[PDB]
């Protein structure tokens, strides 16, 4: 029962080969192209590893085969090809520098800490077993512990916004105090007369959606002729220690269109979230419709939406500990990102393989190195806006029972904006079953779209790379999976269909010269200076 | 499952309180002073004991993928480990450590080595075509070793093979070396050490605490130790008559000039203790006065009906062109042999003699061993057709066919009382096989079993109290008897072997050697295949 | 006592008047061949240049028995001839194209500062004069080197031969490019050849073409020719980005890989070494290197032209060896990054043979060869940069410190003894030259544990050692025995006419091997010449 692994190792194998052959016809050409006036990771390093996997897998099919002594003797040849592993990982950097060499330890550093459950709290052995009060002080000082070694570890650099991540060409249109809206410039003669705004989470950076030109999602809506827009979250300081959740869809998300319209002049815009944004662009279509208000959002797009929150997944959703961080969050002021770095690990999919090795064997700069930036680039978390995400949806879950108010104002029935759900088969946050449960609180058109990969991979999917799949088409969650359909591919062209097929394109819109260019000035703010 | 974690506990807690114990030694340090990588073994530990919960959770327990995940995760963990411990380490140090992990992983590995290669027992399951076959897995084993072929290597009379002496006569095969005594007096019957010259004799004279040689001195006992000759072209015509009569009988000579002394006290390790067989069984047939007191055989082979893992090479075919290739080439290259068997085959080496030594304080043994296994040294062309057709293959000296100097040899001739000493684990030379040549004297005999392999059983001094021994004074029928009516003792056999030698007259003034024509070490030894700057 | 000038003198113009005859002839049967609807230089001007000489001579030779006014006498008559040869010059060039006056304007000012010591760093004597008593001379050396740079780099932007189509145009094939060389294989000219290939190690310090120059003195057609696979090493011309090569590279990562490539194309694990100035050098180093690490006999015989083992007579190099200068030029080299050949042009000159003029000017002239000095020329002004590294192990290791003589010289970390050698070698060095003195080449020759031969050719550096069969030009010295010194060598030998060619021809055939096919190069990467060669420190458009 080894063949597809053998298989899809012999691949990787022979992928590595050719690369390889390239670098020496590359190498040997330019011998030809010398003046005499001038002057990525070695594919033997790969080759090393790819030795590895393939010498394990053998010993381990031929200790069973043979099937106190035979345990240590496994135990000593897999030490042994630990050992080759190490000394062949060594001589492979011959000469790579000792800078970059630096740069290869830490995020193999990273990596491995990122992999560990004990190293994060959800996933930490000893909490799970306490699943009264006194567990509390308890998950305090595992808390601290592991802030240190997490500090310890970041004290003993990386990929700098604007040049190698978040480049996608725009500009900031507008500045407030809790966003900054980037524009940006087309790629186009003509595009759709409908603009794209995009609400990104506030847990983590946006940029997750604009990484590397090749997986952009900007840059694809943008080449799909279409007027993107995008919310750039403010990193809370202390001064909006009192900024509530609330504040966010009136003062963020309905800020930004009416920001929408003076900088294009249209009052309906296609909406897109992620997992936060999409929640607050859905509470901001409820309170919109609550209004009877002229509807600005034609088209909704939820990538791992959670609206009912009845399987929360990875435990603090107990009432003790929901107050004494509420506690905590007024004295801090903020939900410190570093302190809620350690709580889980929102990077958890086949990182190595899709986004390291196979990166590697696409000629990129690995991709996997970039998601470990962006996982380590923490934000912090209001302090009145944490307390509220804690305890209306998680705990009390409002929006299920109708209870939910935005400013003394929340029913989904009443929106009629047809939506489109994304969500992720090996989601660890929001459970597909969840977003399938929330699909129904929405009165009007609804579809839904299942990723086949995890939180992040089953997203950021371009068409190009055709990596991966999704499933398309109920009484239960259970009942659409067994009747959908398996697509290859990327489902990008299938949300870009959706907004394109219930509709005349207008010239390509140049952004104004606005305040600042294209990454702005709030991501770049870091709690790790 | 229970007893490798209890002997994983044993190490850990060993490692911690030495730990702890070196955290006492520099605090300490602070107070007494005037103005004028043990964390490395912790994550080797750690790997162990991590992949040991891994498999036992997993077995109790797409699966397979998982555990070569997270097997996976653990030897990057591994490496991370390694290589920060290894900050500080000065650069010197540190290639020390890469060069002989590389040594290590590829004596290890079944495959490097010709002896247990199963690509070459596929051949053997052919008549011709087999040489060929031979041949090319034998070049491309002797290409590797060339891309290994590293001034991490220990320099003679500094770290190994320092016992203070004097080459005292050198002649075409050998130095004598006299050791120097450190005692006030001696015994009257010197002793005569002839080494294997398959390799280099220091394995029995390695560091003081461990070095044959030093403890035999501080007995009271005159040592002399025949120095075999790293055998060039120039010496292609060498035979192991030559070995025999001009090698072992002229060192006989060559300690009378020096001490006086007709009669020695001779001991034998792999090959020489074949040689001081054959010496004596010489002296013998031709009645000379007894010249051999008494007869110590380490891991000596005198019946070839037994021959191993080395058995696989005992045919015809192959002797013949191995036959025609010493002939033209002039010498059996030490280089192809290092690649066609390992004399260091310990089954512990890593633990007992690498991770033990870092506990005890010591220089790791295993780096020395590894070191003294690759100084290869080449043998001549018509004494290693000797040794493969007439004693391997033949087994003339069983069948008392085997002529010396067209002198026919017999071993029931010998009365040298003889004492066998072997090991249990032993690959080149299976211990029943030496009980069976055993049976060959004619005189008082003597067998004993070490409690390892081939070279941890004989190097074993008094102070490491490390493994134990069978001895049994009464005769028996057959090895398997003769074990079963043995008697086990802990500690080293080495004393058991001073009393053989002592109990056979009041002890004479130390023997301070002459000047002589060199040092110590001598010249002889340091000569290696691949020379080192 | 002037009866041998005036007797060449006359042999050459008779042979001059002749030429002419035949020149007269040659452009009357060219006007035959013209056919309605549609170089060498003229023999008037060698005229010219004759009857300055011999004008001269009778002036001197009349002053000189008639012996203030005679002193100006002389010089204003010497000023007559002068002005005199000077409109016959420009007579002569009257038809003569513009290029070819241009062509030859161009070699006369290149051969005028050629013969200058002043234009030379090693003879010049104001540089002499700070040698004869720290950083005084660091500094004066370095406003002197300025100052020739400056003078030359003035007169090479007011500014011939194609590689491949007038020099080097033997043909072959590049079967093999790494960082350091070329390696050119070049296609046979007879049915069958020699089992045991040949690998040509020309040095560094210029380019290999030397020993490739037209097919009448080409060495390497020349063994060609004589039934022998010839490979030739074409070493990269260093540039920036090779700042950190070292002396060790170019013996182990070009001459040991080069044999690893020539086994690559013929199969063969050993091949007749040749060397030239510090070619032999690097060479010389390979098989101590191979020795030292026992490694199986890859060298059959070695052949080395001109080569330096030890270094006690640099000759008019020793003027550089000296700790304050060595430091200066380390420090030089490890800012600059190479030591740039344009530099290197003003210290001293490799082509400094005493008849140039006469016996590759004038008598090639005379035999119908386009000037053999004009192709000299070219090659001594191809310079090649130097590698920083390489060039200080050069400096420090071998001429200052002496490390090979003393044994203490390293090849990566591996000691050398050229006693350990028992390939058996053949030393050609020159009686005339001045770069490598043959007394200094006799003293390393013993430093060999195998069979030795020495040779001593009747030139200099270059004109002794490029010296073909069909020329009958010189001849050289051959004694078989040992000799103590190198006086007692050359008053033990016997000196024989001709070249020595046939003699190391000789010396390579008779140590073996049934002859084999003819070995036709592979279609390889490249063809003859290759790219590293043509690479030149003042391009050319």
């Amino acid at each position: 029962s080894y063949g597809p692994l053998f298989e899809a190792l012999a691949h990787y194998n022979d992928k590595l080969l050719a690369m390889a052959k390239a670098q020496t016809e590359r190498t040997a050409q330019a011998l030809l192209q010398t003046n005499l006036d001038d002057l990525q990771q070695p594919w033997q390093l790969i080759q090393a590893q790819m030795n590895w996997w393939q010498d394990q897998l053998k010993l381990m099919q031929h200790t069973l085969l043979k099937s106190e002594q035979p345990i240590y003797d496994y135990l000593k040849q897999s030490y042994l090809l630990t050992a080759r592993h190490l000394l062949a990982s060594v001589d492979a950097l011959e000469g790579v520098p000792q800078k970059s060499r630096e740069r290869l330890r830490f995020f193999t550093r990273q990596y491995v800490n990122a992999m560990a459950p004990s190293n994060f709290l959800a996933t930490n052995p000893e909490l799970l077993k306490l699943t009264g009060q006194n567990l509390v002080r308890g998950l305090a000082l595992l808390a601290e512990d592991l802030e240190r070694s997490a500090d310890q570890l970041n004290i003993r650099s990386a990929f700098e916004l604007g040049r190698d991540l978040a480049l996608t060409p725009g500009r900031v249109v507008q500045r407030t105090e809790l966003y900054e809206l980037i524009q940006y410039s087309p790629t186009t003669e003509t595009v759709g007369k409908t603009p794209v705004l995009i609400v990104p989470p506030f847990i983590n950076k946006y940029y997750i959606m604009d990484m590397r030109p090749q997986n952009s999602l900007v840059a694809w809506l943008v080449a799909q002729g279409q007027t993107v827009f995008m919310i750039s979250w403010r990193n809370p300081g202390v001064a909006q220690a009192q900024i509530d959740l609330d504040d966010y869809v009136v003062d963020g998300v309905i800020a930004a269109l009416d920001g929408v319209e003076a900088a294009t002049g249209e009052r309906e815009v296609h909406g897109i979230g992620y997992c936060i944004g999409g929640t607050a662009l859905s509470l901001a279509m409820g309170w919109l419709a609550a209004r009877r208000q002229k509807q600005r959002v034609r088209t909704a797009t939820l990538f791992t939406t959670l609206l009912d929150f009845s399987q929360p997944g990875e435990i603090f959703i107990h009432e003790p500990i929901i107050a004494a961080l509420e506690a905590q969050n007024e004295a801090k002021g903020i939900m410190d990102g570093r302190q809620l770095a350690v709580s889980f690990s929102l990077l958890r999919e086949s990182l190595y393989w899709n986004y390291y090795i196979d990166s590697y064997l696409k000629g990129q700069s690995p991709v996997a190195f970039d998601l470990l930036h962006w996982n380590s680039d923490s934000t912090n978390v209001a302090g009145k806006t944490h307390n509220s995400l804690l305890r209306r949806l998680y705990l009390e879950n409002q929006l299920v029972k109708g209870e939910l108010k935005i400013r003394n104002t929340i029913d989904l029935g009443k929106v009629k904006t047809p939506v489109l759900l994304v969500s992720a088969v090996d989601d660890h946050i929001a459970l597909w079953q969840g977003t399938w449960q929330g699909m129904k609180l929405f009165g009007g058109e609804q579809r839904f779209l299942l990723a086949e990969s995890g939180h992040i991979a089953g997203i950021i999917n371009p068409p190009a790379a055709n990596k991966y799949g999704f499933w398309h088409n109920a009484e239960s969650p259970e009942s659409w999976l067994a009747g959908a359909t398996h697509q290859g591919g990327s489902w990008w062209p299938e949300m870009m269909g959706f907004i394109q097929n219930r509709d005349e394109p207008v010239p390509a819109r140049v952004p104004e010269e606005g305040l600042a260019p294209a990454p702005g000035h709030y991501v770049k703010v870091r709690l790790n200076p």
